[PDB]
């Protein structure tokens, strides 16, 4: 969904709240090959301690689901930049699949990552998104077998995002290890997801193969502690990361 070598920012929609979230995205635009927007979740328990520190102050502060709509039709007056939201299962189940989507769709998301999407709802899933026009993004971990990747990979028509639960401050192997055998099984382009925090780790990655390099942990961590004023330092921290 990106131009190979993209730098990928993400953002907890709400943190601290959704006028900054739009503040935060609009200053990183000129550096983003696409844009991960995260829908905050009583339960994150896929993220690592810091993104899951994210969702609770931005639920904290009264996150409500619709406000992510609200946050990227703003957005898109001002950009065309790939969105793709990011979010567990629960809140789309809850208000209705297709409802979900459609609503997605019409304020300007072009992707979606369901992080925890039970494999029984999997085919329908897939189905009711290509329906509805909104691509479709999978996460793989370092302990995905090559046969999930695989399927993963088929299913797949936005792109396949690779994690690493890992942390570092220097890029775990089993970390390269997980993305040598994406490129080695994947049509789709892959992001990693690798909780980047170094310039040499971008252009490490890039240099092995990742299509597109997420950046959320070093992002999410400014955030944390300057909260609406973190716009000026999050520039600066994604120039650092790109060399510039």
């Amino acid at each position: 969904m990106f131009k190979d070598g993209s730098l990928i920012p993400y953002l907890t929609a709400g943190d601290p709240d959704k006028q900054s979230t739009l503040n935060f995205l609009l200053a990183l635009d000129e550096y983003a090959g696409a844009i991960e927007l995260g829908i905050p979740f009583s339960d994150p328990i896929a993220d690592g301690k810091t993104i899951q520190e994210s969702h609770y102050r931005a639920l904290k502060n009264g996150f409500k689901l619709r406000e992510a709509f609200w946050i990227v039709k703003a957005f898109r007056r001002h950009s065309s930049t790939p969105i793709v939201l990011m979010t567990y299962y629960n809140p789309i189940y809850r208000a209705g699949v297709r409802n979900f989507l459609a609503e997605a769709k019409a304020s300007g998301v072009d992707g979606i990552l369901v992080v925890d999407l039970p494999v029984f709802h999997a085919k329908e899933f897939t189905e009711i998104a290509r329906e509805e026009g909104i691509k479709t993004v999978f996460l793989a971990a370092p302990n995905t077998p090559d046969e999930r990747l695989k399927v993963i990979d088929d299913m797949t028509t936005g792109f396949v995002y690779l994690v690493s639960l890992y942390g570092t401050e220097e890029i775990p192997k089993t970390a390269y290890d997980l993305l040598r055998r994406a490129k080695r099984i994947c049509r789709n382009k892959v992001a990693v997801g690798f909780g980047v925090s170094k310039r040499e780790h971008v252009v490490s990655l890039l240099k092995e193969g990742a299509n597109g390099v997420v950046v959320g942990s070093a992002l999410v961590k400014i955030i944390g502690e300057k909260g609406r004023e973190a716009t000026e330092f999050l520039k600066k921290k994604v120039e650092e990361l790109l060399g510039i």
